[PDB]
């Protein structure tokens, strides 16, 4: 198994992360998640969004401190104001055993809807969109 | 909306660039107040295994009270479904002693030992899952 | 567990101390934002925190630890509130499990405010809250 | 002005994700680093570990500012056989905020620690060339 | 200008990481910079590292909240223990105007060695193998 | 011989890193406070970071260790303030008592900056903090 997407985020998980076992912390886990969906909305959007939902998420392995995270975004569909985005969240061991070793440890889709500065709706631009324009093109391969 | 999980004061901290809360710090609450209604009823711990429907309804403002409420959907062997509902009370702000839900969701927990395999949720002498079944025999 | 809920949360790793246990100041923190709740409830609006007395730190808090804060209001003056303030740890996934006792208590005094930091009058009128206050006061 | 009593316990700046709706910094934040600073000099007076027992007053007298420089000074008041109370005093100063160079107390509070051993048990603050204690002893004498 | 080096770190400015001007605060991009570099020191010595210099660091611009926050690394030079490396941080627009400005805000350069879980010789390792060849390019 | 204490602070188990030591981001961030804080006396208002030269982790921050910085003005320009700032520790609760030694130190520049963000000159005229800095200079 490999990533889909397109790379959002990537950072180092902290002892601060942590939850009473040891392991990091679901919420911090979701945060990234959040974090990473919304910028590759705000990309496609040209501006401000927010998340209306999140359909599903699936926790499957613990990440540990010191494991490399990385969240992995494929746009699924555009609406007139709306982003649907699946991402997934890959873990790589680079010093605790086995080493070089990747996983995938989470994913969710989320949905975002482009906004203005009063936090109300507003039209995606279709006009000179590059980011639009290739999120299209993935969609329309399936 | 069944009981209170969780219940803190929404901080400049957890802010996000709008300027509301951020949405991953109202995740982390439901996250943590379900888990909390989870252990009670599971006599131990748990581990979050999936989320579904969560639906973000409204913004959270810096100095609202921020309240989390859990009603168990869902009793198996193992696994505990529970809907967390995100509430917030206008104490300090106006209009005062307004209540309204701004965020709510699904969470699946699984009881588990010390390895972190699946355990089986006492029956015996288990009265958070006797009020727990009794509610969702109300619905 | 005495008085009305204040706070409730689960005790976390990042606010811990170097022996492991759960940081005094957090615990302080708590306190002080689950009582302050409680006084703007009771002021209808802006509170300012002003004072602390006898606070007592009995127990440790542990990692993973319920912890919930209850508040006994003890005194409303034209302006000032005084909570009692008790810190209450739950066992729900560490034994002994469903253990439950308290591990700090504090008396806070909060005055009501207008929006220029003015003392104000809390209202006697419509005020459920003041009513399930003075209730609280019941006990010496 | 009054100028400040004891010793410098810590200094800080006061920082915009430490604040209040207010916008001021929080209650919470000046309450830990009192706390923190207070057990410094209790650990310092006690040659070792200690634990707070009490916080017999607190006085919030003004609000800090993002921006202040935040300082913490203590004074022993006294010193049992294992216990020690101490005054600790919160100045501002305001160094990149108006008016600047202006200084004043805004929290005060007096703390108990007692002194234990690695197991949290109460231990006997050593007396035999403790000069951190010959300090504090000969300015509770005046 | 543009970016040199491969991405080490990607992240979102948020306003818990503001100083009292309402910038980025400087301590905050450091420590991006410290973990981004360490990640890729980790990866070519094969496991643990500490930090050991920092022989220059220089602030170019400031980063704002809301801003995309990008940290990538070159190796300079590897040692026996010892890893260089040169950070380049670089924001992307993304809600706030120009939205797709790109520039570079902050670089330093690192040295790393590596350590065992206690307190060794860096592997020769296919991380080492592509870090040497970009060195003979440059 | 150190210079000033700019920052004094505990050493917290939040501001670990994977191998239980404090982060050494951390420490960055303790040094580049008390830098500025220093740096804003002399320049009687905001400064910005502008560089970072000669850093040197020399031993690690652990849990609970009093940590200190301590900082030298080596120049000053129209709007420019080059500080060496010198990262202590200080052992109070774990052995060696009372053992204190330089764990990291560096040099930081600022600049002098208005509300903007535009650097301005830092003000000779009634700048006694300026006056003390460039005292010490002197002496060399």
């Amino acid at each position: 198994r490999q990533s889909k997407g397109v790379l959002l985020l990537r950072t180092l998980a902290m002892p601060s992360d942590t939850n009473a076992n040891g392991d990091i912390f679901g919420g911090w886990i979701m945060s990234q998640m959040a974090m990473g969906g919304a910028i590759l909305a705000k990309e496609i959007a040209h501006g401000r969004v927010v998340t209306v939902a999140v359909e599903s998420m699936n926790f499957i392995k613990p990440i540990s401190v010191g494991d490399v995270v990385c969240c992995y975004g494929q746009c699924l569909k555009v609406g007139r104001s709306s982003i649907k985005i699946k991402v997934e969240v890959w873990v790589k061991k680079v010093a605790s055993e086995p080493i070089g070793e990747r996983y995938c440890v989470t994913d969710a889709v989320f949905t975002f809807v482009a906004v203005d500065n009063n936090g109300r709706s507003r039209t995606i631009p279709r006009e000179n969109n590059q980011e639009l324009e290739k999120a299209l093109a993935l969609i329309s391969e399936q």
